[PDB]
């Protein structure tokens, strides 16, 4: 009846939540696992057992466990991504906001959530799946996955902490999405799943996992790539963190057994405060349990991965924003502070190099201050401040995404590149931190259309070419209902997205990522 | 009386040639140093001995024995630069031409001619000094020098060869004109000594060695510094090339008197013949014998020189050509010809940068590559074709006088920088030399003026212009009489030079200087 639906897990009843206009469906938090509690903590998800009554799905899930930003205290701007319901280890829930009347069989889209994988909650208001799900006629799903220790300990050998165990969990809504959204209206053979950092990463991810390849018809990855160098440790340096971890609560690092046996005991919060005391450098966009190449979740090398064309072939949207650094800067590097137009002095600037390529030797920063150097204004702290953001952002997030496309054009079925480069013009943050590294979702989830929260005639404009980009994709294979040209390893083409009348463009960064991508790496190897 | 002139050394009776409209006095072939022959071969000049009677100076002297380019024969493109009057080792003379009436004390302007110092010619049509001489109304004098073997060979611990001897004849041309241009109307206060290519470089060499120093008052450098790679060698590789021409020459290699003795009694031709057979690596833009950094002429490294202010600091006028590198390519790599526009492989390419690199290893081979490629485009034909041309250019001319110009303004008196890059309406060369090294000379000293040779109102517009702009930094210091702006550390002004209303640019090639003047060097040393 609208609200109540009779999944295979049991019975569901929802919730009637108000849109622009209208008035929509929305199902909160319906479990997809079991509580990743007590002895199952690190272990991978149980499928959820069936229940009797109804399930009722009025109200948002808790959030995951997770580090909260206290760096801004009241700052809407840093706050807005900070869990909004109480955390909770038993958080393992999914979202979905149904057109209503409800549709009978309409493309489903799942949100996959960002936040370096130690952070991330599906309950935000920016992801609020309602204007999209109303504007777009659309079943949006928002799952939850375990980030963190909790989500990414990786004790190789053994079954009480192998990695992925947050991807996993991804895969999981997945497969329940796969199975019971036909009973909302959604249309099994079309789900794309998208997502953001390293929401957008882990989507590159399971079109390259042989276990999630099938569960998804196709994919919007933005801002992330799976081969991001942040994204993925090797089970070498997933096994040390994971003992260091060990060391900072005084464990017994005898056996992983032993191991395990401790931080399965601490409080969560006991390794929320030691998370970033494992990572073996100084360093800018490198985050501390983070997916491992295993072997099983993925069966070579990414490399090798998309070099041999060994990944899901089917169509997908992707792109970048125009100041993806700041963010990193502004909270890891000295000289950037919230409250100034943080010019850069050199010492500052080599400190800043130092900390974002953080495996670069000496030739290395070399390499590096002689590619993003002005030598005709060296010390013009603007400039020093501005390639530093360029650092940041072709190293961490566009040149690993434009070798991403490049490998994956090879044998895709169809590659929708944009280049994001609107600030909002409500945007709390300091102008000179640009276009940032999340403010698209805004847009893509259509806040712009709320009146009550300030944006421009022009910006609810673009919302709503954004939404319709990333719906008529999503149905479709094709963003186009003018033409966003196709991305060809022939010649590139690329859009700028902003509220201008849309430009074609080509090569998207290719002299600096000719740097990371070809240049950088030879070098660092003898 | 007009044509009879008393220099300290004798009489000299010069001629009277037409000039465009009027009359000019020419004094032809004045010895200043005594025939370099016989057991003279190699050896530092002499001053010449005072002659009684009237020197007869009304027709040109033999030109310095020296490689012939057969090449293009016919091709006047390339037989413009060939000797044009007997070659014989007795070739040490100087060319004057005056203003007519003769001045009482005016500007003397010295040209020092190239040919990568092993060919040049004081007597080529291109070079001919009435244009300038009328037109400005400035005492013109172009000196010989020996190049080659005969000028260059660097037997260091030897008096009988040491090196820089064809810069000791520069210099003693220097001394004579010092010593007698009051006789003819040159004030000897103010003269400037311009050159280029090796002209260029020797130029610079006398601003850096004390010895010259004194002898001039303000240089103009065209396409070369003393800092260019090719040209200058340390005095172990002039060792090196000199033994080995020792060898192909079949002669006793035990002692340098030895070695010499052999030499001296080749026939010229007979050491032209092999010279090109000692350098030691497969490369274009390198020359056997050039001047060798012994310690006497330059008192240390050219770099620490620089580095240190230790050399004349007066204000000199400099600059570069569009397409430097052309001539080179079109010679010595693979894929170039006169009659088609040489599109280049990735195959010719490689074998094109490496050519040009001779000294850098694999990684550096690699960084050249990274740098000149387009990446999107990379076996674009005419881009491989044009970035071979960048190469060779900003390697071997661009970046070296960029290096000199920016040290230099450290403690200099003034710096014009320009960028010719005009193609001749009548260039014979194909299309993709584009604005070919050393297609300035002709602007310079005022052919688009002869109406029989073909240029257009716009051309002799130009040389009007390039020709002033040239007498008025002679004889003032400063180009200026539409403001050519003064090189300066700060923002590194520079002017284009060409038939368009004169724009000022910023920086010259910084991105690709920083690279060969910074990168490429600290990469090269591990």
């Amino acid at each position: 009846s609208e609200l109540l639906v009779n999944t295979k897990s049991g019975k569901v009843m929802g919730t009637r939540v108000p849109v622009l206009s209208s008035h929509i469906s929305a199902f909160l938090g319906i479990p997809f696992a079991e509580p990743p509690v007590g002895n199952m903590r690190f272990r991978r998800p149980e499928p959820k057992k069936p229940w009797s009554g109804v399930w009722n799905a009025s109200t948002y899930p808790n959030n995951c466990q997770q580090y909260v930003d206290e760096q801004f205290p009241g700052f809407s701007g840093s706050e807005m991504w900070n869990p909004n319901r109480e955390m909770s280890e038993d958080c393992l829930y999914l979202n979905i906001w149904v057109p209503s009347p409800r549709p009978k069989s309409t493309t489903v889209m799942v949100w996959i959530y960002g936040g370096g994988f130690y952070s991330g909650s599906s309950t935000l208001d920016v992801y609020n799946g309602k204007y999209l799900a109303y504007t777009e006629e659309v079943v949006l799903v928002s799952l939850s996955y375990r980030v963190g220790a909790f989500g990414f300990l990786a004790l190789h050998g053994s079954q009480e902490a192998p990695g992925n165990v947050g991807l996993l969990d991804q895969r999981m809504a997945l497969q329940w999405v796969h199975d019971n959204i036909q009973f909302f209206g959604g249309d099994p053979k079309t789900v794309t799943i998208f997502g953001e950092s390293a929401g957008g990463a882990s989507v590159g991810m399971h079109i390259l996992s042989p276990g999630s390849r099938d569960l998804f018809r196709r994919a919007i990855l933005q801002s992330g790539s799976p081969n991001c160098p942040w994204a993925s440790v090797s089970v070498a340096e997933g096994r040390r963190r994971a003992v260091e971890l060990g060391r900072n609560l005084n464990c017994n690092l005898n056996s992983d057994e032993e191991l395990i046996h401790c931080l399965r005991e601490k409080k969560p919060q006991e390794l929320i405060d030691v998370e970033w005391n494992v990572l073996p450098f100084d360093s800018i966009f490198r985050f501390s349990f983070v997916p491992v190449i295993d072997g099983e979740f993925f069966p070579t090398s990414l490399e090798s991965m998309l070099n041999s064309g060994n990944f899901k072939k089917t169509q997908i949207l992707l792109g970048v924003n125009k100041d993806e650094g700041s963010f990193f800067l502004l909270y890891g590097a000295p000289g950037f502070s919230k409250d100034s137009e943080s010019k850069i002095s050199r010492e500052d600037f080599m400190s800043g190099v130092k900390l974002s390529v953080p495996h670069a030797n000496d030739l290395g920063l070399d390499a590096v201050t002689l590619q993003y150097t002005d030598w005709m204004d060296d010390n013009n702290g603007i400039k020093n401040r501005d390639g530093l953001d360029d650092i940041v952002g072709d190293h961490n997030v566009i040149c690993p995404l434009m070798h991403f496309v490049n490998k994956y054009t090879k044998f895709g079925n169809g590659t929708y590149l944009y280049f994001f480069n609107h600030r909002a013009s409500n945007l709390v943050w300091p102008e000179w931190m640009g276009v940032i590294h999340g403010y698209e979702i805004e847009f893509v989830f259509g806040l712009p259309l709320v009146k009550e929260l300030n944006y421009t005639a022009e910006e609810e404009a673009l919302s709503r070419r954004i939404m319709h980009y990333w719906a008529t994709f999503a149905k479709t294979g094709n963003p186009n209902e003018s033409k966003w040209p196709l991305f060809t390893t022939k010649e590139q083409k690329f859009i700028d997205l902003n509220t201008e009348p849309m430009k074609v463009h080509q090569r998207l960064r290719v002299q600096m990522c000719v740097f990371w991508n070809q240049f950088l790496p030879k070098l660092l190897n003898a």
